[PDB]
């Protein structure tokens, strides 16, 4: 189903922005 | 019908919001 | 109904997201 | 449902935080 | 439920993200 | 499913980016 797909698109993109946050909090701490 | 497409579209606006993280922790990296 | 209704407005939420991270991204450049 | 009610929360949350990155992003610059 | 109670969690995250950015941007005006 | 495992991951990463985020705004006092 197309819902299905977008909601597997929103999870990976979720995963990036989780990721990209902790690098940034790397970068403050460090 | 309306809310596949409204799902489409809310997964491309995380797409693109996830591009935008990875440029800004790619900035603090230099 | 409004469920397709509250999905649309979750769209053009992320939409706005999406252009303010963008601006967000080139900002870092200067 | 829940889920479109968790979606604009974290939409909120979202307009909140890329304030405050424009907010940060400007102070590096003057 | 587990993919509603998930977005919840979600959800009351980004909240507490949101607060520390807007704290973090007032830092960088004082 | 396994959408509903994503997400449940996704949860967990953002509560510990809350975490490390509210040490980092109470940094920025002293």
């Amino acid at each position: 189903g197309e819902i299905a797909q977008a909601f597997k698109e929103i999870a990976k993109a979720f995963k990036e922005i989780a990721w990209a946050f902790k690098e940034i909090a790397q970068a403050f701490k460090g």
